[PDB]
């Protein structure tokens, strides 16, 4: 029952901070393990940043753990891209980690490839933090819902699109107060959403290039006392 | 540089042909078999559907064929959870072959369940014919939009943007003639644009499962005399 702007501000507050490859910076430069050990840290803190988005909370536990368990690859993936934007042809996995296509060389350099290019359409659209926040948001609520096993469900399933309703009402009123026209509005807004799919292709790729959190230690960090 | 309504008709118009699976009817009820020879002889119509999507052929024949390569799967997919809208439970592979989810039973049934829960987002948004030809248009100019390999290539994936820009135009045409409001106009939109990433997903499992039109076929079809 948030305002725009409220909702705006609490995602931009419930971000989770950048951390570090933990690789011996004194040591000569084992990125796959690097990247293993990133990802499993930044787990934890997505956990927390989930239980802050609005309204997801409110759902049961079992779907909390079906919806970061749909997308938190989408997740990691479109916050390096978000981090990458200013770094053309190099992709930030960390402050102490930035690589480039070369250093990605089997079937890594593909999906490297595809993080640059969504990296760089970010750029081309000048995309903004609020922005920014808002679709990670909406992949949080989105990427599972199509793919739940009730009457509780059926609340549950209202109660996500309610939500995700919010946040393309937030991502409108973002772009009008930016003084976007309405028509630049509904296109804006089509032409991000339609990035999603994309971020949803590369995590099918990653997941198939990796082949994985269980839902049974989902749970477990979901299932706090 | 048409109308709403004139982009509406062309699409309308384009729309390919319901093909009939191949099956003796008065012999026994070879599955798989049947559903590839439908998918063949679609692809041949999907093709000439493509050069009729406004802007499509204006596009070099090297970027017609990547986009075609790349959105196949998908289009044959939205066609089939459009067709099997009104048939809760069953897909509608061909009207002489109406299939429920214990006719898919490795690995099949998991995709049936993901299109029947489509078809049934479909049925309770109401989806209409007129959005549906806009979203499968939708599908073709954007799933290979960010895996292009000059000059010209920028020339092409700026028109690719102007051309879609355009179809956010006519949706958004198209629920203001029907009386949404302007929030419902965003939302609606949102959540349409919003299950392209789900048969994006489809498409990408569709493809695991299947391990398809070659890029020489593609081309052969598609550099006509
Ligand atoms: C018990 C839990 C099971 N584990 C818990 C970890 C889990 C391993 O999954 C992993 C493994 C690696 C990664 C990184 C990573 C790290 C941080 C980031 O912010 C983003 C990413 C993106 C990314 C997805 C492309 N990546 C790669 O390496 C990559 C590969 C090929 C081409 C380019 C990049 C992400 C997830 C399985
Ligand atoms: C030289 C060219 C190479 N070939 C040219 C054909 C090409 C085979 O790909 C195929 C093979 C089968 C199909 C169907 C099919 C048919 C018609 C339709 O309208 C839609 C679909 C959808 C679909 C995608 C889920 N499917 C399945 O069976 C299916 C599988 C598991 C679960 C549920 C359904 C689609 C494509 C490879």
């Amino acid at each position: 029952s948030l305002t725009a702007d409220q909702m705006v501000s609490a995602l931009l507050d419930a971000e989770p901070p950048i951390l570090y490859s933990e690789y011996d910076p004194t040591r000569p430069f084992s990125m796959m393990g690097l990247l293993t050990n990133l990802a499993d840290r930044e787990l934890v803190h997505m956990i927390n940043w989930a239980k802050r988005v609005p309204g997801f909370v409110d759902l049961t536990l079992h779907d909390q753990v079906h919806l970061l368990e749909s997308a938190w690859l989408e997740i990691l993936m479109i916050g390096l891209v978000w981090r990458s934007m200013e770094h053309p042809g190099k992709l930030l996995f960390a402050p102490n980690l930035l690589l480039d296509r070369n250093q990605g060389k089997e079937g890594m350099v593909e999906i490297f490839d595809m993080l640059l290019a969504t990296s760089s359409r970010f750029r081309m659209m000048n995309l903004q933090g609020e922005e920014f926040v808002c679709l990670k948001s909406i992949i949080l609520l989105n990427s599972g819902v199509y793919t739940f096993l009730t009457l509780k469900s059926l609340e549950e399933k209202d109660h996500i699109h309610r939500v995700l309703d919010k946040i393309t009402d937030t991502l409108i009123h973002l772009m009008a107060k930016a003084g976007l026209t309405l028509q630049q509005q509904h296109q804006r807004l089509a032409q991000l959403l339609l990035i999603l799919s994309h971020i949803r292709h590369m995590s099918n790729k990653g997941m198939e290039h990796l082949y994985v959190p269980s839902y049974d230690l989902l749970l477990e960090m979901l299932d706090a006392h």
